């Protein structure tokens, strides 16, 4: 695969907004995230579309592809992170410019709607992006939980490319919906103990591809959809859907034969799940849509919209051992 | 194509539950349906899952998938009708007797999440589907505007098949959320002029392909995705969608090659279309998508969530006039 060059502290950052324009609408939240990163050490590049806006996103398709663009040609840039998700940032694929992307690879950074980008980059180009933090959402959390998103941040992205690489299991989580867009907070969110589960037994290596489900049907079907090959690991997270949408998207991926290819599934925590009075969890409608398919699924991974957020390079194989209840990084992901 | 027998009045028609328990959380609405077909003098025949629920769904997917087989093995139903949609048709698709259907096709007709239904059965079967009526939102509604969506599905359903049929164009309509669900009303659906436009020029004529856009991403890129072949007329609609929604639909459309296919394309009126303060109408975002791409567009066939609602045979050509604003039926629909 084609890997970037790694973080160091002092390096440039380069943010992008595809979708909606929250460096408006969420402005006290990426002053603040802003502020986080710049105190630990990093410099700033704010994209082109940075305070501006266009209703429910931050400009035209070709603005905000143009917006992308230029920060693949800085060569200060080693980290092009997005602002916020959405709805958009398919809309761009035709227009972003591959050959420099493959010329001045980069570390792209980003979750949510941004995964259309991640996915269609790696598709066209190879090259590893990183399933991980979004500047407004994932650095204008206030502490606690923004310390346990910084942490895994600069741990996968700084780390020496040698060995493989284990996860930490955040001791907390939360997923309120509170405390967004203020100075101070409302009150503490609820810290909920970690309830990961690993169903099956054994060790599961393979290479990882996905990202938000629901931002997959953007792209599905499409040269811009990386191909799901026999073995994979699939690693798939959704927020504040229903019960209803969640059993649609699990069937979408069982008709596309998914569950007949991936050697192991990983599941982020849910935001907000909506389990419309039933009770249900989302695994356990993934094991109807699955009839009996036996697959091993880690339930819960802290990589997703849930807080805090650990790091995930996507194209790279992992190792999930279901016996210790672990999760690895096997393959080099970085230059 | 596989041909359906015609409807007669008095014909048995027999209804099913795909996705959302209706017959219970709208069970007034419902009850008008069925007593609107009665009076016309038509059998109805209730699906097994009537009355039932399951939260969010009238039942698990295999029940669900025998609930509709069971009325394919009736030989008395010469129509299966959708109750109504919601989200978790395509959930079926495995398990639907395609054979069966094959050995005795018969009428079936629905819309919105039915979408998956009715593209997948035409995709494993061949067979003529239709977009139109479901027995709850479509046969519930008050008159008049109930009256002129049946005139449509008994025209269409028991005509003969001599010659092209053109469309009538219903003179007012709405999409106002009022009078679901209540038993007596305090007023009627505010009604519009028919605002229906023909962006392009001369006729176009094409197999016509497609359904509810959002419910298409559920089976993309599997087998039960009927493919699009050049020269196809792509019909496409909307229900109570953000512009967000409707830019990432159209984007995944562009990136899937579709627009590189089509000949035209059937926008049916979007209920209650959430323009984001915009004031942007979808057929603007379909142009900014299109991105030159001169395709002649149909903007508001009245065949969609909107009332009243037209019925329109799946699979079959079409022709568009674009020069005298006027859409027909031109090839044989049913034996
Ligand atoms: N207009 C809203 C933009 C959505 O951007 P996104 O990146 N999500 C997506 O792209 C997918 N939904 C795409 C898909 O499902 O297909 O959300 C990131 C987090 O921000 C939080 N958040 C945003 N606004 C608020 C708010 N007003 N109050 C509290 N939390 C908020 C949400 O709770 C999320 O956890
Ligand atoms: N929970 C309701 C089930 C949705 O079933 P569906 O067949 N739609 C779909 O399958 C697509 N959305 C799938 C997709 O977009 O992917 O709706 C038909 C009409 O019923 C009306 N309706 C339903 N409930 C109400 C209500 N409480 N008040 C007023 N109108 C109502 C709606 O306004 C619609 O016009």
């Amino acid at each position: 695969p084609l890997l970037a060059a790694p973080l160091a502290v002092g390096d440039t950052i380069g943010f992008f907004s595809s979708s909606a324009p929250a460096t408006v609408t969420a402005k006290n939240r990426f002053f603040r995230g802003v502020e986080f990163l710049q105190r630990k050490g990093f410099k700033l590049v704010s994209g082109k579309l940075t305070g501006k806006t266009d209703f429910y996103r931050s400009g035209t398709i070709k603005e905000r592809a143009q917006e992308f663009n230029e920060l693949v040609y800085n060569p200060d840039i080693t980290c092009i992170m997005s602002t916020i998700g959405g709805d958009n940032s398919n809309s761009l694929l035709p227009f972003l410019d591959y050959d420099a992307i493959i010329a001045n690879p980069k570390i792209i950074i980003g979750y949510a709607d941004t995964t259309a980008l991640l996915a269609g980059i790696y598709a066209k180009t190879g090259l590893i992006t990183f399933y991980g933090p979004a500047l407004i959402p994932s650095f204008g959390e206030h502490p606690p939980l923004v310390d346990i998103t910084y942490e895994s941040f600069i741990k996968i992205l700084t780390r020496k490319q040698s060995g493989i690489y284990t996860y930490t299991l955040p001791e907390k989580w939360s997923d309120e919906s509170i405390n967004w867009n203020e100075n101070k907070i409302l009150r503490p969110k609820k810290l909920y103990k970690n309830n990961c589960a690993f169903y099956g037994s054994g060790k599961v290596e393979g290479r990882v591809i996905g990202g938000n489900l629901n931002t997959l049907t953007g792209i599905w079907g499409s040269e811009w959809m990386p191909e799901i090959r026999n073995g994979d690991i699939l690693f798939i997270e959704d927020s504040r859907k229903s019960i209803a949408t969640v059993e649609r998207l699990f069937s979408m991926l069982k008709l596309n034969r998914v569950f007949d290819k991936v050697s192991a599934i990983i599941l982020g925590k849910h935001e907000l799940f909506d389990c419309a009075g039933s009770k249900r969890r989302p695994y356990e409608v993934l094991t109807e849509v699955l009839d009996g398919k036996q697959i091993p699924v880690l339930d819960g991974f802290d990589c997703s919209h849930t807080h805090p957020m650990l790091t995930l390079p996507l194209g790279v194989k992992l190792a999930i051992d279901f016996d210790n209840k672990n999760i690895s990084i096997t393959e080099q992901y970085l230059s």
